C-alpha cells in the first residue's frame, strides 16, 4: 500500500475530505501519516518526512504549496503531489483533475509521468460537472456566465460572518415581524439601517453580504479587466478540458451572495449547431452520474434546484433548460452544486483513490 | 387644477408612491381625492365617483384594473388612467412609461390620444435606466440577463417571510456562532437542517430564500418555457423603446434572492459595432442624470454597486464594465436598482407630474 501524507485536514476543505474518505472507506486502501504546522503526527514542515511518503494531499493552502513544494521537489523526490490549493494548477508539469470529466486528459497525464494533480477551481468544477456533455461533443462555442457564490468559498469565517449579519438583520425588527399589522417600510428602513450601522460585522467581506450581494470575488487583472475569480472560467475551463491551443470562451460576473455552501450558476451557452432541446437534456444527463436535469417545471425546479436542495449532497442539478431569443443556437441553464464537495475535497479524493489502486 | 383620484395609496407601492409625492411637492399642482375598498374617501368601486376625476392613478392591482377601467371606460369616460400593475401594459391604447427613457414615444402618444399609462416591470425599467445610452444609439443586437432580485417585487409578505428565515438561521446556531473555536461544519449542518424543517416558514415562496435561492419568478409560458418574468424582458424592453417592429433580443434567467428591495442584474450585452469601452463608459453616464457608472475598482464596487447602497435612493449604479472573451462586440455589465422606486413607484410619478402640468 502506498505512503499518503496529508496536510491541511483539519481545515473546513480538508475536514471535509476527512470524512467523504471515511465514508468511503478510503483509508483501507493506503497507509496515512497526518502532518500539522503546530508544535503542540510529524511537521508539515518536514521535508525529509515527506519524502519518505510515496504521495502528498495539501488542503493547507497556496503559501504552504509554494514554500514547501519547491523543496521537496529539489531533493529529487519522485512522489506525487496532490493540491487544492490553486498555486500550481497552471504549471506546465500539473495537471487540473475532474476524472469525471477529463478522465482521458489524467490517464494520459500519468502515463507521461506527470505528478502534480491539482483541484480545479469550485466555479468551474460545478460548471463541467453540470454541462460536462456539451463540451464532450464539441458543441459548445462559447458560454457567459453569471454566478451566485456562496460564502464558503471564501472561507469558514466568511460564513460565521453571513450567519452574524442575518442574525442582526433579523432581531433588529424582530418585534415588528411577530406583529401581523406592522409597516413593512417601516421595518425596512430599519433592517437597511443596520446593514449599514458602524457594527454591522462586515470585517471578512469588507461590505454586507446577509440582505445583499457582493459582484467582485478576488483580485483584479488589470490586464482584462476580469477578477482572479472570472478569469479562471477561460483559463482553467480549458486545461482541464485539454484544449488550451483552442481555448472555448468562457466569461461573466462573478457575485458572492447569501448562501452557506452551494454555488449556482446562470448560463447563456453559444451553441456551434441547432440541435432539438430534447437531445441537449439527453447530452447533458448521459455525460456522468451526478449531473441531474430538472425539469423546467415550477413545483419541481422550486424542490430540486437550489442551494437548499442540493447542500452536502453530491448531486448537480441542472435547468430552466430552453433555448433564448437570441436564436436556435443559443441554451438557457441555471445549475446548482455544492462548492465544498465537487467543488473542493471531491476531485481530490477521486485522484487520490486513483493513486493508490 | 386637474382632479386626480388615488387607489391603492396605502399598499407597499402606493405608499411609496405618496412619500414621494409628498418629498418632492405633487400635492401643490393637483386637486386629490382618495378611494378605498373598505367599508369602514370614496369608494373604490363607485364608477360616477371616479367619472367626475380627470386622472385616475392606481396601484391596487391587476384585479382591480380588469374589473374596474373596463367598466370605466365604458361610461364614455375621456380621462387618464395610470397603472402600475403589469394588466394594461401590451393593450393598443395604452404606453408603457419610463420618461427618461421614452420620453418621445409618451409626447407622440399624448399628441395622438393616448389615455392609458402604465409603469412597466421592475426588472426591465432598472435595466433601462442602467444601459439606456446604449440603447439610445442603437448600439445593442441582444442581451443575455442573469438577475438577482428582491423579496419586495413579490410583495410585502415576502419580505418579512425572508427575514424571519434569516432570524431562524442565525438562531439555529446563535451559541456557536459566539464560540470563536466552534466547528464551521457543525454550524453549517444545523442552519442547513433548520432551512430543511418543517415549521421553516415558506409559505410565501414556497421554498426557502433566506441562505438560498429561487430561480423561478412568475409563470411558466409553455409556448416559450420562460416564465411570466422572463418574457417581460423582450416584450416590455421593446413596447417601451417603440420597437415593437424591429424587436431587439433580451432573455434569460430571472432569479430570487435573499434581498430586501434592490433588484441586481448580470449582463452579456453584444453591441453591433466594437467600440472602446471608454467611449461606452460616456454613452452610458451621460443618458441620465440616474444611472452612475461605478468604475472597475475592487473597494469602490465594494462600496457603490450594492443593495446595501442603493436601496431607498433613487440611484442606478451600472458597472464591472469591460469587453468579454467573446470579443470586441461583448461588454460585461452588472447594476443595482430600488425596485420601489424605478422599479414602481417613480415611473407612475413622473407621468402624473407631466399630466397635470
Amino acid at each position: 500500500m502506498k505512503n499518503v501524507g496529508f496536510i491541511g485536514w483539519r481545515g473546513m476543505v480538508g475536514s471535509v475530505l476527512m470524512d467523504r474518505m471515511s465514508q468511503e472507506n478510503d483509508f483501507e486502501n493506503l497507509n496515512p501519516v497526518f502532518f500539522t504546522t503546530s508544535q503542540a503526527l510529524k511537521s508539515a514542515f518536514d521535508i525529509e518526512e515527506l519524502k519518505k511518503l510515496d504521495i502528498i494531499v495539501t488542503c493547507q493552502g497556496g503559501d504552504y504549496t509554494n514554500e514547501v513544494y519547491p523543496k521537496l521537489k529539489a531533493t529529487g523526490w519522485d512522489g506525487y503531489w496532490v493540491d487544492a490549493a490553486s498555486a500550481l494548477r497552471m504549471k506546465d508539469d500539473a495537471i487540473i483533475v475532474l476524472d469525471p470529466v477529463n478522465q482521458h486528459v489524467i490517464s494520459e497525464g500519468l502515463k507521461k509521468g506527470i505528478k502534480t494533480f491539482v483541484g480545479g477551481n469550485c466555479t468551474v468544477s460545478l460548471m463541467l460537472m453540470a454541462i460536462g456533455g456539451l463540451f464532450e461533443k464539441d458543441l459548445v462555442e462559447w458560454i457567459s456566465v453569471a454566478t451566485y457564490q456562496a460564502a464558503s468559498g471564501a472561507g469558514a469565517k466568511n460564513m460565521r460572518e453571513l450567519l452574524s449579519q442575518m442574525g442582526l438583520l433579523e432581531q433588529a425588527v424582530s418585534s415588528e415581524l411577530k406583529d401581523p399589522a406592522s409597516s413593512i417600510l417601516d421595518i425596512e428602513r430599519k433592517v437597511t439601517a443596520k446593514m449599514r450601522a458602524d457594527n454591522f460585522p462586515t470585517d471578512n467581506f469588507g461590505a454586507a453580504l446577509g440582505g445583499s450581494l457582493i459582484p467582485w470575488i478576488d483580485k483584479l487583472l488589470p490586464e482584462t479587466g476580469q477578477t482572479k475569480e472570472e478569469w479562471k472560467g477561460y483559463a482553467e475551463t480549458n486545461k482541464i478540458l485539454g484544449l488550451s491551443d483552442n481555448p472555448i470562451p468562457v466569461d461573466g460576473l462573478c457575485v458572492r451572495i447569501g448562501a452557506l455552501r452551494c454555488h449556482s450558476q446562470a448560463f447563456t451557452i453559444k451553441l456551434k449547431k441547432d440541435l432539438p432541446l430534447e437531445e441537449i437534456e439527453q447530452i447533458i444527463a448521459s455525460h456522468n452520474e451526478w449531473v441531474k436535469v430538472i425539469p423546467n417545471d415550477k413545483e419541481i425546479t422550486l424542490r430540486e434546484l437550489t442551494p437548499a436542495k442540493v447542500t452536502g449532497t453530491l448531486s448537480v442539478p441542472v435547468g430552466r433548460l430552453r433555448k433564448l431569443a437570441m436564436g436556435p443556437e443559443y441554451l438557457a441553464a441555471f445549475t446548482v452544486g455544492d462548492q465544498l464537495l465537487w467543488g473542493a475535497a471531491e476531485p481530490v479524493r477521486r485522484i487520490l483513490k486513483q493513486l493508490v489502486a
